[PDB]
């Protein structure tokens, strides 16, 4: 449960805060709004864990394996177990047009999985922008009633390390691993005024990853409503923004400002991007063509 | 109002945030669960302002004044005016024993002023630690029909700069001047097990300051009473904590985080402690003797 009253955290021995001790010297740990931005040596999970199991919180996490994706479901799903909310409830959600194409992976107690039969579209555009759509009709159908939090992501990618109760809040994006040292101007933000997710040269804070993102359920809702609605405005008019869902998730959280910003330990690409010295961890990975 | 339906931001033109450069080097800025530590420097007041304007957000300040400490509220109320949440709506709140002597100060639009009578005891000590009783009670009387968020402070001060939405959370608290470089070891929370306030020497995270804290109605209302509720156990066992009611909230907050932590900005004795280099801003300082 979200916003319930709170028990008293018990006797806990860790290190003090360091107040005259920055967490992180070589990169911002906070947006000029007051949100975190979540990297390593920002969050001691101990404390973490303890204030999201005492309010029972339960994650759900939304995968799309439409048409060929269907074969990243095994990595996904196995990794996950092993990296993904450990200790926490959990709740898969796998969006497919095959349902008897998901592999049968064993889950920890306290996790669970539910296949969710969907249309295939034809263009891979249409498939990566229905997921607004169809995440904002299940927000009613089921996630309202049976979780806290949602979690959306791309299904070929795997995880390598701990994702957690760090991210969880009512809204967040994540650093998009190509952008994150880029200026605003170098954004490949949809530049076209005709299209809804125009965003001009002199704005924006972030390049956000379309691969993951999420928040509390109602937070979730209202963004892939506002992307959806966007988006089939921009279809009446004859325009598909550049970068498609991400260049409208980008518009909205522009002007809705997400709670939590994730560092691009969250998102990455090793084959494209090596290892830079600003990731201590990678923990969310794509996987290699 | 607080988690209500929120419309967007309009364009704004400001700096891009930095994501490889951190705003501040010299000082902490994040909580280890995630709470900002607001410093100059962290944020953009223009940003803030315009989220917490789109909400309509009224902020309730209390502060008390009895027996000779009305000859404060003059001062406390002027600078007020200057700095405290300008162009927001704010309702101050004074109680006191002697309502004539409430100086008639002369206020902004959109600010209002309501003198609330109490009792007054005859010992230092029970005036400051009563104040949690009083504001808890005041939450329902008053607080929750009139205003979203509550700040709390002592009326021997004066503001000397901004004071904002900054602050604003579901729960506040302010690192303590004396206090903010010190190991948790030296820190003057209660020590005997016999006091609900008692914190062991391997426990807590900082020093909080009982003259600043605040957030939203509902967390005041919860903060207030349950350091009220462990007063009256102390007192019918015959034990009073060493610093009265800030060592009971330093309790609530070690065992309750808050979800922001002021820096020594929002509370300061340049007679006592000078201006450090840390402080780029002396916002709300003694009044000296
Ligand atoms: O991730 C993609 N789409 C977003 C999500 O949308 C879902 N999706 C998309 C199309 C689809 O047919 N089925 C489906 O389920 C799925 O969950 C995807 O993760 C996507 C779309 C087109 C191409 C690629 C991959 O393109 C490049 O990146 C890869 C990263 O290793 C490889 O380098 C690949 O060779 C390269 O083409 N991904
Ligand atoms: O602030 C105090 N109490 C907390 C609040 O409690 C309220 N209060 C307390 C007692 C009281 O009789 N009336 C009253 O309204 C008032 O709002 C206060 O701000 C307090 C209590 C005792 C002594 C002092 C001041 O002690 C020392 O600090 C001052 C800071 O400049 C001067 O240095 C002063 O000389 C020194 O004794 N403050
Ligand atoms: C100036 C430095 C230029 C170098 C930057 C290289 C990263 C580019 O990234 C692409 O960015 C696009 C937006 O502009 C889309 O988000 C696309 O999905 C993404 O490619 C995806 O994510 C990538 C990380 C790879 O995994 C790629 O294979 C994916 O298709
Ligand atoms: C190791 C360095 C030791 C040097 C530290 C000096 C600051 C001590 O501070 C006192 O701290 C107490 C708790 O231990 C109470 O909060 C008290 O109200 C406060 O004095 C108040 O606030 C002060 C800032 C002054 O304004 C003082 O006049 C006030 O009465
Ligand atoms: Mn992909
Ligand atoms: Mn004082």
């Amino acid at each position: 449960a979200i916003g319930e009253f709170m028990v008293s955290l018990p006797r806990m021995v860790y290190p003090q805060p360091k107040v005259l001790t920055p967490c992180r010297k070589d990169v911002l740990v906070v947006t000029p709004w007051l949100a975190p931005i979540v990297w390593e040596g920002t969050f001691n999970i101990d404390i973490l864990n303890e204030q999201f199991r005492l309010q029972n919180t339960t994650i759900g996490l939304t995968v799309f394996a439409i048409k060929k994706y269907v074969a990243f479901l095994k990595l996904f799903l196995e990794t996950a177990e092993k990296h993904f909310m450990v200790g926490h409830r959990v709740h898969y959600y796998v969006f497919t047009d095959q349902p008897a194409a998901v592999p049968r992976v064993t889950l920890g107690t306290g996790r669970q999985l539910s296949v969710l039969e969907v249309r295939a579209y034809k263009r891979w555009q249409d498939v990566s922008m229905r997921r607004m759509e169809m995440i904002s009709d299940f927000c009613e159908r089921r996630f309202l009633s049976e979780v806290d939090y949602l979690v959306c992501v791309d299904v070929d990618m795997e995880f390598r390390d701990h994702v957690g109760v760090e991210i969880l809040t009512p809204l967040f994006g994540t650093l998009h691993p190509g952008f994150y040292g880029s200026s605003r101007e170098a954004f490949t933000y949809e530049r076209r005024p005709q299209s809804q997710a125009y965003i001009p040269k002199d704005e924006g804070d972030f390049y956000y990853g379309g691969a993951f993102f999420g928040g509390s359920v109602q937070e979730v809702q209202r963004l892939t409503r506002a992307c959806h609605q966007a988006m089939m405005v921009d279809q009446a008019n004859g325009i598909e923004a550049v970068w498609h869902d991400e260049s409208h998730l980008n518009k909205y959280l522009l002007r809705h400002k997400p709670t939590k910003v994730l560092s691009p330990e969250y998102l990455w690409d090793q084959q494209l991007l090596g290892w830079p010295a600003v990731l201590r961890k990678l923990r969310f990975t794509a996987v290699p063509k």
